[PDB]
């Protein structure tokens, strides 16, 4: 399950960057998969088939049943605060008034997913939007306050899927060794960013020289870890094409407790909206947006369809853990005597991945391209 969601994460991941060349990107395989599962729960024949392969199961080796079974516990587990990591997430679905929903999908909804589906008058946009953004801010209790933007008349069906959470460091940066230091984003003029910092960590650390890129792994105090990859000047592209699986599990194999002199990290909040139709579609997952679509399991009839896949996420990196740390005076900074100090200084194009370390399973995927 790890295995597939990552595999489905890396094929999202290099989707994504060709949509959007030299930007930051930040999305969850995890709640996106959950979110499409959803769907799939009302779809049937061809549609069904479709979103599930496209999430990377082989239904042969596979049940329909096992895959609700699998993000339901996940998800059952994870929005529960435990050993102060919080991973929130959500997902609803919004239908147009036209249309009656079925009891027996809405209670498979809540039962396997905590996610409800709701009328919606599409065809008075400002109504609507209002409806959706009103739950996710109540859902979300104020963590997203304004999810969608202008919906079109004609929108029959949008699903919509969030992401946040809060961690601590297992090692905090100090806010008095934050500082304002260059970001060599390639932009025409210089970026100059708040820079985290923090002296002799003990860290697992793997320097990958096939890849040409740094792998650092930061703890968190929870059942949680980011991980960190920074490609060498030059060579993004290349860390980004050798992205599969295999290459993750060589890195988590390859990792190493190190003791790294100089750590400098941005501290940095982004945020995401993706409207996902067109590179779902180029995963596969096709005929849940078409006129052929098949969700008769939540309507009873052959009349809806996906118009709109919304997801935002929220990754936040900063001293505490994903809070910022309060800062008060003025700190003597030494410098120290240490001849051949091994520092990582991740001041240009980096990769993070947000792992779940029990099962393994990335909430997180992000390239951090300019993080001002």
């Amino acid at each position: 399950l790890a295995s597939i969601n990552t595999d489905f994460a890396f094929s999202l991941y290099k989707e994504l960057v060709l949509k959007n060349p030299d930007t930051n990107i930040v999305f969850s395989p995890l709640s996106i998969s959950a979110a499409l599962a959803l769907v799939s729960l009302g779809a049937k024949g061809n549609t069904l088939e479709e979103i599930l392969e496209g999430l990377k199961f082989n239904l042969t080796e596979t049940s329909e049943a096992d895959i609700h079974q699998g993000f339901g516990h996940l998800l059952q587990r994870l929005n529960q605060p435990k050993d102060q990591v919080q991973i929130s997430t959500g997902s609803a679905l919004f239908i147009e008034k036209r249309q009656q929903i079925l009891t027996e999908f809405q209670e498979k909804a809540k039962t396997l997913y905590q996610a409800e589906a709701f009328t919606a008058d599409f065809q008075q946009p400002r109504q609507a939007k209002k409806l959706i953004n009103d739950y996710v801010r109540k859902q979300t209790q104020g963590m997203i306050k304004e999810l969608v933007s202008d919906l079109d008349k004609r929108t029959l069906m949008v699903l919509v899927n969030y992401i946040y959470f809060k961690a601590k460091w297992k090692v905090p940066f100090d806010p008095l060794d934050t500082f304002k230091s260059e970001f060599y984003c390639g932009k025409r003029r210089p970026v100059i960013v708040p820079m985290m910092s923090m002296e002799d960590l003990t860290t697992p650390y793997f320097r990958d020289e096939e890849l040409s890129c740094t792998v650092v792994e930061l703890k968190y105090t929870g059942n949680a870890s980011a991980l960190f990859i920074l490609p060498d000047q030059g060579r993004m592209q290349q860390v980004e094409a050798s992205l599969q699986p295999e290459t993750l599990r060589k890195w988590k194999n390859s990792l190493k407790p190190r003791m790294i002199d100089e750590l400098h990290l941005p501290k940095f909040s982004i945020s995401t909206d993706y409207s996902l139709e067109d590179v779902l579609s180029k995963l596969g997952i096709r005929e849940v947006f078409s006129t052929q679509a098949d969700l008769s399991a939540i309507t009873g009839t052959k009349d809806l369809r996906v118009s709109q896949v919304v997801h935002k996420a929220v990754l936040d990196v900063a001293e505490t853990g994903t809070e910022a740390a309060a800062a008060t005076g003025v700190k003597f900074v030494p410098m120290s005597a240490k001849l051949y100090p091994l520092t990582v200084y991740f001041n240009r194009p980096f990769l993070i991945m947000i792992f779940d370390t029990e099962t393994e399973i990335a909430p997180f995927i992000a390239k951090i391209a300019n993080p001002k």
